[PDB]
């Protein structure tokens, strides 16, 4: 069992409320 | 067992309210 | 078992509420 | 059991209230 | 049971109030 | 615009790799 | 607009490797 | 625009290896 | 924009390794 | 923009290495 992985970016949420409006955004390249 | 992933960006979410609008946006190349 | 998988984008969610309008968008390129 | 992880980026949230709006943002590359 | 791993950043958060605007970025490089 | 939810478990997910045998189960009862 | 959500537990996840068992379980009652 | 929520747990994760097996369990009750 | 919330437990993670095995359990009542 | 937050336990982290295996437990009640 082997993995290999290249450069990356990780996260993560929950959110709740009245008004959600986070922005996400990437635009990563090889 | 081999698994070779290229460069990545991950996230996760879980969200709810009474108005939702989040913006999610991404526009990666190879 | 082997896997090759270039660049990605990855993202998860639920939404529930009473108005939904989340926006998600993507345009990548090979 | 191997994993081989190049370099990267790690955050983690929750976040709610009245109004969201958080900006996550980033553009790595190979 | 091995793990090799490249120089990273790591971070993490809970946030929440009547308005939200945190801004998080990052643009390493392979 | 109204809704009402009783109560409830939520959960996402994305896997893959080479071999996915996540297991999932739930037997929740009214 | 107006929603009324009951007790509930909430969690999210991405996860990927070589060999995923990941265990998720829950049995709630009304 | 109007939210009520019950009483609630919340978590989130990524997790990615070799081999995964998180385990996640709850049985909250009404 | 309003938001009433009852009584909670917040908690958030990443996890990675060769092996996973997290526990993560709740059983809270209404 | 108003929230109403009831009592409540909050923790955050990220971890990571050849064998995870933290405990996170909580029971709480309305």
């Amino acid at each position: 069992a082997t993995q290999r992985l290249a450069n990356f970016l990780v996260h993560s949420s929950n959110n709740f409320g009245a008004i959600l409006s986070p922005t996400n955004v990437g635009s990563n390249t090889y």
